[PDB]
């Protein structure tokens, strides 16, 4: 398969600027979902999960045709939770009917970490809806209860190396595990929902305490009341791994540039873009505009 990017009809930056703030405005708005979290953490990981079905070797999944929209992949298990993230943006497409899903769901997760406080993320549009028949079969999402090893396998199929791995691990201080979803249950620390390079401080100095949860899975909890997966605790039994958490534990501009990078790599795999394409936009926070 080729997927070549192909800009919405007519439609300039100021265009998408304005899907951007129509996003921004209604998550200052709807601020007391999931307890009083927001929800910046749910697009986040709505747009990690329609990426993420990516794979290099024949070029299918991944962010271009907006599949999600389809019954197979919305049904996903591994997608529980997600149609919080979909319904959220559902009223900002009937406002902006001619952007396509890939646009739109990518763009979520985009102005989600901006609004967060997080670093400025480059992106490019061009994604256009393909058909249901092309929609990924369930399975391509990873495991959170294995190890390293399979963390290092798994993310070669999108890939990724060690560094980018480990920055776009750091997502993982927004937001919390909910035990009806996954099998999981408890916040990752403090500040969850503005982003920051607590996720790699709260791994190297916690005391943290395996445990089995009320599903049977286990996790890892500590003396504070936070929790992290057995594969975010590999990232501090691998030696690779560990050097990075520890580079971006002391260094959160560091982790913002690398996280910035891996995020946008991660949004635009199996794209193939022409360089009469416009660049990648740089969207302005709402404070930015003075909105
Ligand atoms: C091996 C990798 C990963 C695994 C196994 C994994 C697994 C999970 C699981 C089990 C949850 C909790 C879902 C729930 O119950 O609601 C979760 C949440 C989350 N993940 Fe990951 N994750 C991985 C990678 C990533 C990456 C690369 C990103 C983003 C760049 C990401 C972003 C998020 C976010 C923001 C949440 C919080 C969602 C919320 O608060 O509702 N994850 N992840």
């Amino acid at each position: 398969l080729v997927h070549v990017a192909s800009v919405e009809k007519g439609r300039s930056y100021e265009d998408f600027q304005k899907v951007y703030n129509a996003i921004a405005l209604k998550l200052r708005e709807d601020d007391e979902y999931d307890n009083y979290i927001g929800y910046g953490p749910v697009l986040v990981r709505l747009a990690w999960h329609i990426s993420g079905t990516w794979d290099k070797h024949d070029n299918t999944g991944g962010s271009y045709g907006g599949t999600y929209r389809f019954k197979k992949e919305f049904n996903d298990p591994s997608n529980a939770g997600l149609q919080n993230g979909f319904k959220f943006l559902e009223p900002i497409h009937k406002e902006f009917p001619w952007i396509s899903s890939g646009d739109l769901f990518s763009l979520g997760g985009v102005t989600a970490v901006q609004e967060m406080q997080g670093p400025k993320i480059p992106w490019r549009c061009g994604r256009v809806d393909t058909p249901e028949d092309t929609t990924p079969d369930n399975g391509r999402l990873p495991d959170a209860d294995k190890d390293a090893g399979y963390v290092r396998t798994f993310f070669q199929r999108l890939n990724m190396n060690d560094r980018e791995v480990v920055a776009l691990m750091g997502a993982h201080a927004l937001g919390k595990t909910h035990l009806k979803n996954s099998g999981y249950e408890g916040p990752w620390g403090a500040a969850n929902n503005v982003f920051t390079n607590e996720f790699y401080l709260n791994l190297l100095n916690e005391d943290w305490k395996l445990e089995k949860n009320d599903a049977n899975n286990e996790q890892w909890d500590s003396k504070s009341g936070y929790m992290h997966l057995p594969t975010d605790y590999s990232l501090i039994q691998d030696p690779k791994y560990l050097s990075i958490v520890k580079e971006y534990a002391n260094d959160q501009d560091k982790f913002f540039k690398d996280f910035s990078k891996a995020f946008e790599k991660l949004l635009e795999n199996g794209i193939t873009f022409p360089k009469d394409a416009p660049s990648p936009f740089i969207f302005k926070t709402l404070e930015e505009q003075g909105l």
